[PDB]
């Protein structure tokens, strides 16, 4: 051996030149003239060449093209290998000379690069656009580590739409979409609101801020109208007690959120005299919610005193609503009637 | 014929090796050494060949590098085509020999796999991103069975976008935007709000939950303050019948939801004794919304009783409030008010 | 000259016919049988060729496949440079000849289509779709004139991910998710709801639709139960004067939105005769919020009138209250108790 590291048909010639291998046909008006080299087996081959500038045969392309065209012959499913067993690159240029702006490479770790030599992805498109067509192309995301978990967007009649799809990649289920009109929707999929959501919507901070003055709301709701239940009694109050009277609801009422309540009361020749701060409550456990009403019994007295209040308290757990007299007024020549009247 | 299914310059041999066609320069030093074929007609050629380790034409690659040149001579507008007819694929193998990963795939039905001899879809990226970059670069998507009614998703100022567009791929129209903050809009295009949503939002079911205390809601909206109207009277209050007394609201209050009103009555020595339950109401065609004041005549009686009360009652289309005693007090040294004092 | 505008082995013959060089092996039995075109330098080389039907040098291919191999030999970073210096395509044809569709086109400026000879942008998928895998592949969107502000949509264990992304392409932040579910989070990344935002929701225009009962709200919030203070007084009432007095708020409720307030009034043998709207009510600025409490006294009589009421008022930023009888009743045999009793 010498250490130093550098055929049926052998063309050498060592040179400052190309040494080169030339078939040539000038003919330029042969709709059949061309010029090319083959490599054949017993069944197929592949030509290396160029067409005349008059040949018609668009197997090979339009006339004056180049090609390279691997035939079929009697061979079947037989591939072209382009092969770079090289660190280097395969470089596409079109338009200009190798001094140009590759137009497609592909590097010797497997990245493509459309503009651009330096790919960053395997594959990169530098200083362009893409596009996808068709009646509903899709451009899709397959997870490997799961199974059948993989998502798509994709065009529908003019909808956006944003849709779970399997590792087939073959049955879709649209969860979002965006109109041309530009609504969106989740869930829904003709969105007429300009967020439709089929289901909760939730802030995690912030709240609700509102349009007509910017209103801002991070609490909840209220009401205006009522359902009527008349003059519907609670019971008999007691007048002799000032220990604490319990009426149970209308079982129509057990379900609403405020009562609206009506107390009445008067007083003639009472059998007392002193004011009476009646308390009028419901309770959620430690919590009490009060009204009062004054009752001013004058025992003696030639005429009759009357009040009366009507007013809304919370409806609680316990379906029942309180009174308690501060001083016991009595029975003779008054009244106390006690009334639910309304419920929301 | 044999039913057996098996040139200006022929080179043939039958031999179990490659029969070889070989041209060949071995000058490592030469600026313009290489090694080459050519196929050429009158006009332009193609070259396939190899430059020497020192030739310095960049038109064809770097030192060393291989080259497949379409030339450009006296021809314009010339294609250069590769074609397989087989029912194989074209693969681009780069780094390896064909034992290796094929860079790129190319198969007979026309599908374009990267890094995968089995694409799924006309592009296919196996194991690994795609990424597109410019000034605005965008992932388009358009369809050919509609008329201008196309999507995409881009990027502007940081400011993610997906913006419908015409099938001329030049007017978009942003529909919904992202920020690098993080806040999302939909017909808004600066989104201060984490969502900003310029139209009605829709929850077609569990309502909107609130961030302080998670408060759910799926109702509308109360109130808190009001617009006073002081005593504003709303006729007289006849004190001499039980049937039904209408009053027209005041016509600021027309377009309100409540209504704010006051009733006072008194009496001395009356005409008539007994319990009067006043009823104070407004109507929703068949529902009524109640409230009730006491008044208690006494006849005869040398004093002056009194009651009043403050209430909501909610305003409603026909724009008018009803008054109804249960006995009818008198006039006799009697009165009774009634006031609109506000609304909201 | 002529103005007529049309190597070591030339091989030439004008004819109306391909002139051809060709290399040709039929032993069909070979493992190492084949037909190739070489052109050399010192280092390595490169092969234009078909392989015997029996070949197995998978280096290469298959058998029966054709081949272009830039060789390694002795060199190192060599590439392959495919050049058309033509205003022309490069086309790529699979499964055809060149009558049939281009599978892939790169055109004279840089574009490339799959399934089109016609690309509208730098990367055209006709009629189909587009997919990339990994365990959590990206379509990525790189900005260039911007530093840092680029964008990518991405799949993680089944959700798809909007995430922010650097110029570098390797620190995603989420900022939107969509889950397998179809739930949709801004901000936040396991969605519970169907739409959470961790941050305010914006309805510009439009408000808030409501599912149950397609309610429409565009304003705030309400109320529903309350903080009682029981029987707590804020102050003497002034029985003397028909001017307004004032009343300090419990600090307690000087951070509410309403109050409640219970006005009681009783009237014996009173110095005075007539009608006496006492007036309690709140200020902002210009506005009032107004109530009203009747009281009557009489003078010399032998009873004892008595009257009162329990309402809400709006709590406003002076954590005032005010009281204004419309004629004073005097002190004698009357008073006037005035309590704040609740707030929310
Ligand atoms: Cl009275
Ligand atoms: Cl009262
Ligand atoms: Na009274």
């Amino acid at each position: 051996t010498s250490g130093n590291l550098g055929s049926a048909l052998h063309v050498e010639r060592t040179q400052d030149a190309d040494t080169t291998v030339q078939v040539r046909n000038t003919h330029d008006t042969g709709t059949a003239a061309g010029a090319r080299f083959i490599a054949s087996n017993e069944k197929s081959g592949i030509w290396f060449g160029i067409s005349g500038t008059s040949n018609t045969n668009t197997g090979l392309g339009s006339p004056g093209d180049a090609y390279i065209y691997n035939a079929a012959g009697t061979a079947t499913g037989k591939n072209l290998n382009v092969i770079n067993n090289q660190t280097g690159n395969i470089h596409f240029f079109a338009g200009s000379t190798a001094t140009g702006t590759p137009r497609m490479t592909i590097t010797n770790t497997g990245l493509v690069g459309i503009n651009t030599a330096a790919p960053l992805q395997k594959l990169h498109v530098e200083n362009g656009n893409m596009v996808i067509t068709g009646t509903a192309p899709a451009y899709q995301l397959k997870e490997n580590d799961t199974t059948d978990q993989n998502w798509q967007m994709g065009i529908n009649n003019g909808n956006l739409r944003f849709a779970t799809q399997n590792d087939a990649l073959n049955s879709s289920s649209d969860k979002v979409v965006i109109s041309q009109a530009g609504n969106v929707g989740i869930g829904a999929t003709a969105p007429t609101a300009k967020l439709e959501v089929a289901g909760t919507i939730h802030s995690t901070s912030g709240g609700i801020k509102f349009p007509d003055g910017s209103v801002q709301t991070t609490a909840a709701s209220g009401a205006a109208t009522w359902t009527s239940l008349g003059l519907t009694s609670l019971g008999a109050v007691s007048m002799t007690t000032t220990t604490e009277q319990s009426f149970t609801l209308p079982v129509a009422a057990q379900t609403a959120s405020q009562i609206l309540v009506y107390l009445r009361c008067h007083s003639g020749n009472a059998s007392t005299t002193g004011a009476d701060d009646i308390r009028i409550y419901t309770k959620e456990g430690a919590a009490t919610y009060d009204h009062y009403l004054l009752m001013f019994p004058y025992a003696g007295q030639g005429a009759v005193g009357y009040n009366s209040d009507s007013f809304w308290l919370p409806k609680t757990s316990d379906n029942k609503i309180y009174l308690a007299h501060s001083m016991a007024p009595g029975s003779a020549n008054s009244g106390c009637n006690f009334y639910i009247t309304g419920y929301k």
